[PDB]
Order: C-alpha cells, then sequence, then structure tokens
C-alpha cells in the first residue's frame, strides 16, 4: 500500500452509532459514506462521537446529509404526530 488508513485525516473520524439499542464500533466520514450510502449504518438510527452530551438520529440532522449522500426513493408517509418535541 502506499496510501494511510489509520494515520490518514479523511478517515481520522471517531464516531459510534445506536444501532439494536446497542452501541457499535468506532466509524470515520470515510467508512461510514460507504455504509450508509448501500443502507449498511442507521440512518434513522440514533448517532454518538466522542463529546456527544446525548442521542440524535442522522434523519433529523441536514448536516449528515452534506457527508452522507443519500438516496433516492419512492415517497412515503409518516404519522401525524411528530417523535421529537
Amino acid at each position: 500500500m502506499d496510501k494511510e488508513e489509520a494515520k490518514a485525516n479523511a478517515a481520522a473520524h471517531e464516531w459510534y452509532v445506536a444501532i439494536d439499542e446497542k452501541q457499535v464500533g468506532p466509524f470515520n466520514v470515510e467508512k461510514v459514506k460507504d455504509l450508509w450510502d448501500r443502507g449498511e449504518v442507521g440512518p434513522d438510527s440514533l448517532c454518538w462521537r466522542s463529546g456527544f452530551s446525548d442521542w440524535i438520529p442522522l434523519s433529523e440532522t441536514a448536516e449528515l446529509a452534506s457527508v452522507l449522500a443519500p438516496r433516492p426513493s419512492k415517497p412515503v408517509i409518516v404519522a401525524p404526530e411528530p417523535v421529537s418535541g
């Protein structure tokens, strides 16, 4: 190999995710980007990180969209009452 995986900055991100009510291993923007792309991670599940005080779903924060390219899917309907608020 002529590159870095742990020393690289593009993949020097460490943040866990709430999956199946169980905490997952440390992921990176370079790793998740591939998972979320195919739907390997939890888009609607809460996401944590070093320093995070609480848990928040990626489907609520748009800051995760600019990083994780979303996938176009058919239209879906949701309940009248919100989940948070």
